[PDB]
């Protein structure tokens, strides 16, 4: 299976890569796994300081380790990622604000960074938006949306898993709820993706494993994101991608629409529109309830700064690739 | 914090939970982490071979690592909970299949498994239902009602986490969503149980930490079964549960309405009775899929037989202490 660990480890030519195979054999021995976790965090640390082949490893590594589907490695996997992590989030430039920030200045700080680097500012987005777009350029743009888009629940259900408050896993229950279908799996939110993509002759592929570096990037820090023990990470990309996706999917359901679609085949964009303001609404106070604590504010905003550059270089690179077609 | 692990592990008088308490820590190594999990191991393994006092402190270890609330040091103990699972597992007597039964063969088995062990037939159930049940012993009784209910959707959430498949973890999603109270969060199904606690006297402490050591069993057995990578062990216990609570719940109901308060207080028991069977039927469909896998009806009813061994034995120390009183 093309989305399992080992298949994805073998086609790596890297020595880690073995390593890491071995460490998720079913008697692998806790030196065998230690042994993948200090090379891997050494790895990640040699890339992270400059070494441009060490960042492209521990990258695929990293997409393998913790997006792979053979649930029987999962915990391993985690295990060996979360070495990763801890590297990684040494590089990243932390928010060390010491005292809390006002409600009303934390929300104004969020609306500013927002402005400054939403997606739907790219020049990208503006460029579909106007309808000069090619459906072949349009095919680029919704190929990479099915990586975003096609497992997002899971990491929302890894968010859920670490709310301990049984008031807010409801709240993250009824998003998940909404996101998959609601009473009907034929309508969940992958699928009626993957409707639109077959409109426009794409293949929707529940085990797609993407090799753009900038989309692993990604989907690796989304993933790393919702799964972080300190759930100011998680919320601050969920959040930022509740408050940013009815208008954005506006805009885009108007291209396509524009772009030759049916109100039917473009459902997908459709119905974020009216589905995520009143659910935003409400999810808003699990924000507001962390809001006195300077640790919640100091990791979320560390969060949204860094989902804000990997998702940055993401659409620059899918621009690149809108170009060339 | 009183149901964190670290403040639990300082209040048990077993020379391992220090070593667990050094796995614990912000900067903890891999020899601590590995140390406490051999330690962990060990005693488990001395007490599934009959030393009582090693029983008792593995038990009273794994509830601390599997079920405390402090995501900070989760993902670690998750990690040690799997070295202790990886022993119980060697001594639960498993169903040795060499081949596959039949779908008619198996289903027959399960009948027959349910026929003979089911919670209902208990006679601490046809106690309750006979009416003759004193307030103080209805109080024995919800008392450990609440710690079978407050967190089950935590281990329904874990076995969505293992389903891969989108239109299953859409199926545990419908199940999540109206465990937790569909577009309601008052109406969650541990607030529900929570105001029926409320009438007669009780606390509802969402921080409880049992100290029952049947209770303890029950809770660490179905922890595990839920998070186990195959998701057989979990999919037996979801669904032996999913089909027992509408008969037990109904008769329940009828039961404590007989012991004098309202319907809508008795809430709990009630919803299940209608909400319960048509969610049922189509989460038969991921058990049905896996029959014909040997592998997983091996787990399926291996946690089959062991849910029902622990679940008697707690309903049998339950039903000795309403009978104290
Ligand atoms: O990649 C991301 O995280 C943003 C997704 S949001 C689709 C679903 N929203 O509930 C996108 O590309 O629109
Ligand atoms: O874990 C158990 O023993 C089964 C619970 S069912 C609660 C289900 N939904 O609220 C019970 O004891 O009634
Ligand atoms: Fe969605
Ligand atoms: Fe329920």
């Amino acid at each position: 299976t093309r989305n399992f660990s080992l298949p994805q480890l073998q086609n790596l030519p890297i020595e880690e890569a073995r390593i890491v195979a071995d460490a998720l054999a079913v008697h692998a021995t806790s030196r065998q796994i230690d042994s993948a976790a200090s090379k891997l965090a050494a790895l990640a640390e040699a890339g992270l300081k400059g070494d441009r082949q060490a960042y492209a490893a521990y990258q695929q590594l990293l997409y393998v380790l913790s997006l792979s589907d053979d649930v029987a490695t999962a915990q391993t996997r985690r295990w060996l990622a979360r070495a990763i992590y801890r590297v990684e989030e040494r590089f990243m430039p932390a928010a060390d604000l010491s005292r809390a920030l006002s409600e009303e200045d934390f929300q104004k700080r969020l609306e500013q960074e927002i402005a400054a680097q939403s997606r739907e500012r790219h020049p990208m987005s503006q460029y579909v938006f106007s309808g000069s777009a090619s459906r072949a350029q349009l095919q680029v743009f919704l190929r990479h949306q099915w990586f975003r888009t096609f497992r997002l629940y899971r990491d929302a259900a890894d968010l859920l898993v670490n709310l301990t408050d049984v008031d807010e896993a409801a709240a993250l229950a009824r998003y998940l709820y909404g996101e998959l279908g609601e009473e009907d799996e034929k309508g969940s939110h992958p699928r009626l993706l993957a409707k639109l993509l077959e409109a426009i002759g794409l293949e929707a592929d529940f085990q797609a494993v993407s090799t753009m570096p900038e989309e692993i990037a990604y989907l690796n820090n989304r993933a790393r994101a919702f799964r972080h023990a300190e759930v100011g990470w998680g919320l601050a990309v969920f959040y930022i991608t509740e408050l940013v996706v009815p208008g954005n999917h506006e805009k885009l359901y108007r291209a396509l629409l524009q772009a030759g679609l049916s109100e039917d085949q473009a459902e997908y964009y459709k119905v974020h529109i009216s589905l995520v303001p009143p659910r935003a609404k409400r999810e808003w106070q699990l924000i507001a309830r962390r809001i006195p604590d300077v640790q919640f504010q100091n990791a979320f905003l560390t969060s949204l700064s860094q989902h804000f550059r990997v998702e940055r270089a993401y659409y620059d690179a899918i621009w690149e690739e809108m170009q060339s077609v």
